[PDB]
């Protein structure tokens, strides 16, 4: 008698393994990751806030042509990553979406 939303978020662990954790359109990343203890040392550190340099994730296929721009700053963040792929950018920021209903990531 409220309200109620909850999606699936998956994770590749940068070994080959793979993190199962819900989240909720509206949520935010690395609070999933940290609320699941965070099993991908190495994740951000800053919060997201662009400081780290240590988050960039890869997003599954179909789901990083969904998720929003980035601007040229969080753009210059997002070089850092590692063998950026065609689908991967700097997360741990926007908020999770109705097209993230079980959205896969991997950690390069
Ligand atoms: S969490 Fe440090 S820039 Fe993403």
């Amino acid at each position: 008698s409220s309200s109620e939303d909850k999606i699936t978020v998956h994770f590749i662990n940068r070994d080959g393994e793979t993190l199962t954790t819900k989240g909720k359109i509206g949520d935010s990343l690395l609070d999933v990751v940290v609320q699941n203890n965070l099993d991908i040392d190495g994740f951000g550190a800053c919060e997201g806030t662009l400081a780290c340099s240590t988050c960039h994730l890869i997003f599954e296929q179909h789901i990083f042509e969904k998720l929003e721009a980035i601007t040229d700053e969080e753009n210059d963040m997002l070089d850092l990553a590692y063998g950026l792929t065609d689908r991967s950018r700097l997360g741990c920021q926007i908020c999770l979406t109705k097209a993230m209903d079980n959205m896969t990531v991997r950690v390069p």
